[PDB]
């Protein structure tokens, strides 16, 4: 129950220790919820090395990871492309269709699932999954739902955070190998 | 009077059962108050997710919604695109015209809108309707004269915060539905 | 002694009062020191409107706005032409060369400039003007050699509580107009 | 052992005195962690001015600057061309390679080395120097390993802190000059 964030418990443990695939969103969870727009069209959107680190110890240690999120961008497939993310669905705000999709391809049980969100509209999927987490800093009605609420805000390593609780419950944590990117 | 937010007055309350319009300033309101320029003349500005939510929850429950801005740049065109937000107005530093285009445009009394700004700039207009906010780190001179006070911070959830309000004033918070974009 | 930001002393409002000339440093003032940079030689740096608003106060209420920066480049220059400021130095990391200039040029005493910095360089000038200000956020060793430490940091409305600060001291505070831009 | 940082152990300072060469990580280090990517494929990082003087005085002051990446950008070399820094190492899998490459090249024992670093792929490098530092918010489980946490995060002039500890260390902090660009 001791992690390097802080006390779990052993529920919030057990439910990490079957993990076998972790789905993120973005906005908000993968970055501080900012979308980045210019005169000439235009987008940026901010990614924390600290999180690639963590997707990539996930990724050599057996635990796959997918991404659903509202918004589009090319720079999303760019990232997924960086950190070895082969699973992204894009444009979807009805998520229990990516979800559902997602999980009839790998032939994963939702209790083997873990789902990062911020918003109301990440619940529904949440719901479903073996391991809920809400970041610090998600929608307040969001919060009290999730069965982790992490310590570190949205884009500045709580994905980084869960993908070290995974870890940790799998007893692969200190052998974990990955790269800041 | 208890909001997921904390609690408010029934004033406040009161106030927010009314409003039909809402009207919101960018820089500093919709944003953290940033202007991002570059050498070859690229300009960049920052919108939240969060706030993209609310907006589409307002604008689905018959709150209309629109923008009064100091400056003017088509980034802030594709920001209401991509919103559907069709009441914009830019490069407008007598807030009252535009106010008073769209009480006619709308059919609507003052006492049926509710304006969210940041600096002194914005009070006249604000001293007009029927609920006026001030952000959380709206200038210090502008914070005593508001109706209320958000709890959260320029361009991080404020406008999210008002949205939650309205709807939770007019009993439409819990069915409210958006995209977080 | 008052200020809408806390109280002040009576010499640094006194310094205030006589201030024709106001200094400011870019990187760390009128932004909060971050420098983006591209791959394809693109740059950025961001301002806040907030300081617009006073800077466009301060111009119009008879007090002259100059800016003295290490860096050079053309978003500086257009940041200026918006707010109409037409003292510029940059690339200038003899920062007592171009405060020269300026006093010959616009024939102002040094009791009669303010000037607002953040790092160590700032000083040569600072302890020669009327008032020097250091930002909330400035550099450790700066700070206790200022007449005044704003409580904003830099890029957050240092330099808006310092056109507040030489306005209300010269009793142009109520009247003052701006645009925030 | 009094700093403007605040109070140094006896130890760390010692260390601090026979340093030759300083080495950094970038990201979450000389930024706060953040990789900015567009629908072009354009990138961004922002870097901190405060740093930029640091590392001039480092430099100008018989301290050889280089830095190791697990990234690499275009954007990161043109950083190291504006700052005078002539030893870069980018893309970066296994630091250790970089900090042999080092050692030789420059005829240097690793106790004259200290290194900045924020993850858990920085210590094997900070294991073997002379004074190892993690920045204030480096992952929980690097802060414990070093010899020297900062009081500044990364990307708000943690390298500045390291610069000050050094040049105060070896009796060059009065004495040394910079730029901060
Ligand atoms: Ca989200
Ligand atoms: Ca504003
Ligand atoms: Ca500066
Ligand atoms: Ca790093
Ligand atoms: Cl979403
Ligand atoms: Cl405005
Ligand atoms: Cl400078
Ligand atoms: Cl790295």
């Amino acid at each position: 129950l001791a992690t390097c964030y802080g006390p779990v418990s052993a529920d919030v443990m057990a439910k990490a220790e079957n993990i076998r695939l972790l789905i993120l969103d973005v906005d908000g969870v993968l970055s501080d919820g900012l979308i980045y727009m210019g005169n000439n069209g235009e987008e940026l959107k901010a990614f924390n090395v600290r999180d690639g680190y963590g997707i990539r110890c996930a990724l050599t240690s057996d635990i796959e990871v997918a991404i659903i999120t509202g918004r589009k961008a090319k720079l999303v497939e760019d990232r997924c492309a960086t950190l070895g993310i082969t699973h992204l669905y894009q444009g979807q705000s009805n998520k229990l269709i990516a979800f559902s999709d997602l999980l009839e391809k790998l032939a994963i049980a939702p209790e083997n699932v873990a789902y990062v969100g911020d918003d109301l509209i990440d619940w529904p999927v949440m719901e479903k999954v073996g391991l809920s987490v809400a970041v610090a800093d998600a929608h307040p009605l969001l919060i009290p739902r999730a069965d982790y609420v992490t310590r570190i805000a949205g884009g500045r390593g709580a994905v980084r955070e869960v993908c070290d609780l995974l870890l940790l419950a799998q007893g692969k944590l200190d052998e974990a190998k990955g790269q800041s990117i």
